[PDB]
């Protein structure tokens, strides 16, 4: 009720999704897809989910909040992981899952903006015209 739904799609981007392998202790790709952003009309929670493009299937529904923190992968500077409990149909575990963009360009722009939005989006209204 205005929380687990109520989200609309504003932006989509081709990204790689990663899972943290407990057994590998390491981030390994979940696949390749498009990061779909669903944003609540309330602008309370926004999500980034990514569906595997050619795989037609969302694997991770991650909410972008300051309640969570982004951390760069080892060796990556601008590809980051977040801890989220994903269960788009990903099955509810909390994992640190990662996503990386092709370049630190895509990765860096998003990283900065991501954190800023975490602190900021909360207080600052961002409503898309209709």
């Amino acid at each position: 009720g205005s929380g687990e739904e109520d989200e609309k799609v504003l932006y989509s981007q081709r990204v790689k999704l990663f899972r943290f392998d407990a057994e590998v202790s390491q981030w390994k790709e979940r696949g390749l897809g498009n990061l779909k952003i669903l944003k609540n009309e309330v602008n309370g929670k926004l999500r980034m989910l990514m569906r595997r493009e050619q795989v037609l299937k969302v694997c991770a529904n991650h909410w972008i909040t300051t309640t969570m923190n982004l951390k760069p992968l080892s060796g990556s500077d601008r590809a980051w992981m977040w801890l989220a409990s994903d269960f788009s149909d990903g099955d509810a575990k909390l994992e640190q899952l990662a996503a990386k963009f092709k370049t630190p360009e895509l990765a860096e722009e998003f990283k900065q903006k991501f954190e800023e939005c975490q602190r900021l989006l909360l207080d600052i209204p961002l409503q898309t015209p209709k």
